[PDB]
């Protein structure tokens, strides 16, 4: 069974490139539904089926430089573990 994650972290965030890393749900997930929404462009669905060694994501190819509302959700055959939110500020072009 899954175990639900807790809090995610961020490595390198940029108006056009952000690296995030969430905590594994101590249950080895088979798929991860990472969605990110924004008050302008809209939202998108990411399907980077992880394996166990890659507990992070690479949002490379954005544009805006504001707070992006991302939601990391672990998966397992067909479950909906607590949706982990990740509100980060896309480092504008300073």
């Amino acid at each position: 069974n899954i175990d639900r994650p807790k809090g995610l972290a961020f490595t390198d965030v940029d108006v056009d490139s952000i690296k995030i890393a969430w905590e594994s749900p101590q249950g080895q997930v088979s798929r991860y539904r990472v969605t990110y929404s924004s008050p302008e462009d809209g939202i998108h669905e990411l399907f980077p089926a992880p394996d166990g060694e890659e507990d992070t994501a690479e949002l490379q190819g954005l544009r805006p430089g504001s707070e992006y509302t991302v939601s990391v959700v672990a998966l397992h055959d067909d479950m909906e573990s607590q949706p982990l939110i990740g509100t980060q500020s896309t480092a504008i072009p300073a």
